[PDB]
């Protein structure tokens, strides 16, 4: 078992004595001395630290027969930069997968995109993350040039676990509760009331609308009818009625 | 035959040294000696003088058979007064009923309503008339008293003949004529129905702007309706669901 | 007086075992035994038979002592053919000479030219007419010839009548009431359109009124809409506060 | 380092030949011969695991030279009933104490108050909790039996970290971010209110607009009928006096 945390990367004596080499699949799975284990370097914010990360960590520390785990963990001002917020500062994940098991090693402060001064410093052999091409900004994949020196390891996300996860109970939970302590009802009910009686009121309006249109229409064909009366007018009918009136004069 | 017309009432010499007396049906249809005729009274307007006023005057002449015939003709005023307008006035009627054939005796500006003063003073038997009843103002029959006498003759109307038709005749000529005439052409009738078509455009394109402000009206209505229904839902269930996934941005991807 | 109306020619029996013989001015003037009358011809349509018809009758009547007056009438064929309409028809008119007081005998279906067998069969001593030249057929006179005989006698025209007068009376009347009452029609449809304008207008104005009402509902919807979302606002900072302290003591102190 | 996960209880074989023996404080703090460590147990719900549970953890794999931890973790049940709530569910927190790093064996499904038989099973020497008396179900400490054995070892809070802040902070975030969307949607359901007056109004206006352009049209259409019929009315009297002639000209001379 193991009774004390995870060096940082500051409390250890590294040796420039040693000049940088990295070793290749084979001869790691072959499997290191024990005096120069296989140095593999995993990353991320690790925030709300859950058993995906540790997991992750565990294949990751599990990739060569004789392996040393160093974990870059990035900072708050980076990680609000090109991701989002994080629940838990820098500090408390530190001390977070400083806690992990599978950790030798933990890296402060670590950058998003990896150089060769960053990977030469450290003495990475390879770098363990998931096989989604990671965008931040700029760049379609931040580990493709890992990719691409041979030097990445793929590695297997849990499925059900994630920070988004754990955050959206949460505010799932207390967004209905919440809500639900407002209303804490007759008001409520009132509104419902209001709203259907809002709903005849509008319907009467429509109604009144029709008629309204109806009568209009109904005045256009009076109209129409008078300027057809006026046209057939425009004798040869009212002779007729104008001799017997003029007959009556003479007579019953 | 009758070469001169007929003595107007006033011509003729009467006498009271003979009192009033009628005779009734029985010895007047035996018939009188020729010095005591029957005396029998006719009356009416006689405009446009025509057939059937004379056999009505044929039929009172021959009554009886020894027979007087006085003939009764309205004045123009009570005649429009009561009655309605002559074509010919009192005088040309006068004369009119003068040259009849059965007419002994005219009787001018005679009364519409017959007294026992004015029997009494013509010395009249009968009245011979239609046997319709005759309303004229206030009375429903102004022969009334007359038929309940006794003394009342009806006689037959003429049909197809009356003054009325003479009229109706010529009135009904000139005003198919007249109306005619004015109508005479082409050129007005053309402007008319250009104006006539005008017209209908015009109403056409009334009926279009009603329907377009109809339309309008009901969008009106619509878009209410739309801001009732927000303000609904304005009065958390809908868009906590949208809240939270929002809120998780925050967070990242 | 008289009783009974003028006989016909056809009515009437003649002897022709007696020869046609005239008489002249001279013997009828003298008086012709009773037996003998003169006997006179007069012609005419007496379309709406009137007094200056009847006078030329009665002049015809007296031109003798004694003497026996035949009317021919013509007839409406004849009469539309060489001269006009008639509103009287041909047997209308042979009872209106029928019924006139100084003829003795009517002639119907009369010859527009008088001939010497008509003069003949008919036993026609004279003619009574006016001494107008009358013109009609290719005729300018169809009396000359009867002139010429010495055969006939003048009668003079009465005045201020005339079957043609009777008809202008009443042709005028009717057409100033007939143009009259056709302009007061027009008029009252005038008044009618007034009326229905009005009450477009009012319609207009409820409508408008209606409109307003709605607007109205509408504002106090959108106000009541307000409120209710003031309200939800109001529902929450210190019961906030209340709020989560509250749900975490669900999960323990 | 340590490349596996911490083994459950039930994953492990235990020799019960061997008998149920504790240790000392003093002879456990001599330090322990390898094959036989001090063994210690550590119990919580260690929901939101998280590194006061972790520092308490490490104290208590310290507490002695040779120490083998044990930490038992509750069940949802026993958690929900005598505490509260959890948003990590006991498997969830079961592995989350499996990755820790100063834990060698996890015991899932703990009791809330420890046993003879329980201690005796597990075969534990000594228990590490925080000394805060512990009130739960009846008991105001639970781990006082544990305490008044000698068997208890104190740990120590670490400091501004529990799981009840990390749902603090979650909490009032979107407490505040809730409300606030809430209110800005206030916020723009009043101006969208406004719009929608704004709408209303101006499109009453263009109706009533409309309405007032059809009246005028309709009353210059009226205008148009009247001149029509006062033209027709203009269009008589010289031509009557010319019609009547006219007419009694068909009648003769
Ligand atoms: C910024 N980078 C790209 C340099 C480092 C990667 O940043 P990140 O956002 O992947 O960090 P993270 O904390 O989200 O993920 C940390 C590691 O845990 C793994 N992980 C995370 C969640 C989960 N449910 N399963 C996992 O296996 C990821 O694959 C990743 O390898
Ligand atoms: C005023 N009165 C009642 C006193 C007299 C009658 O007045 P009147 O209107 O009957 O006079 P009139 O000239 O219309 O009718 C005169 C006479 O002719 C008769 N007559 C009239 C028209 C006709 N087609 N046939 C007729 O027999 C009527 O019966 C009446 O007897
Ligand atoms: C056709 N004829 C010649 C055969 C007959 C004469 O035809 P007419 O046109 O003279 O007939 P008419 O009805 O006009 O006239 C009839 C008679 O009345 C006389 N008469 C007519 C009107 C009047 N105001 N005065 C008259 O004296 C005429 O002299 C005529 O003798
Ligand atoms: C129910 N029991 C008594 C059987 C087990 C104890 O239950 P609990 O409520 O102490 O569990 P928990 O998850 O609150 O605490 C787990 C452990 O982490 C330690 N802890 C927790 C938070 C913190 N800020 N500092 C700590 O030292 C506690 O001392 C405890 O020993």
């Amino acid at each position: 078992g193991l009774r004390q945390p995870a060096p940082f990367s500051d409390e250890i004596e590294v040796d420039f004595s040693k000049p940088y080499v990295r070793v290749t699949m084979e001869e790691a799975c072959r499997g290191t001395p024990c005096e120069r284990p296989v140095r593999v370097y995993a990353d991320g914010i690790f925030d709300l630290f859950h058993s995906g990360h540790a997991r992750a960590l565990m294949q990751a520390k599990n990739l060569f027969p004789n392996t040393y785990l160093i974990v870059g963990v990035c900072s708050d001002e980076l990680t609000h930069n090109f991701k989002g917020f994080t629940v838990m500062n820098e500090n408390e994940r530190y001390d977070a997968v400083q806690h992990c098991r599978y950790v030798d090693e933990v890296v402060r402060n670590a950058p998003w995109t990896l150089t060769p001064e960053f990977l030469a410093e450290h003495r990475i052999d390879f770098v363990a993350h998931d096989d989604i091409p990671y965008s931040s900004a700029g760049s379609d994949d931040v580990y493709k040039h890992i990719k691409e020196a041979g030097m990445f390891a793929p590695t297997q996300r849990t499925e059900g676990i994630s920070t988004s996860d754990i955050i959206t109970r949460i505010v799932r939970d207390y967004d209905v509760y919440a809500r639900r302590n407002l209303q804490r009802t007759a008001k409520e009910l009132n509104v419902s009331f209001i709203n259907e009686k809002k709903y005849h009121l509008q319907e009467r309006v429509d109604k009144v609308k029709k008629k309204v249109k109806d009568v209009e229409e109904k005045s256009k064909e009076f109209v129409q009818k008078v300027e057809e009366k006026s046209i057939d007018l425009i004798w040869e009918e009212k002779s007729r009625e104008f001799i017997g009136s003029f007959l009556e004069m003479f007579g019953p």
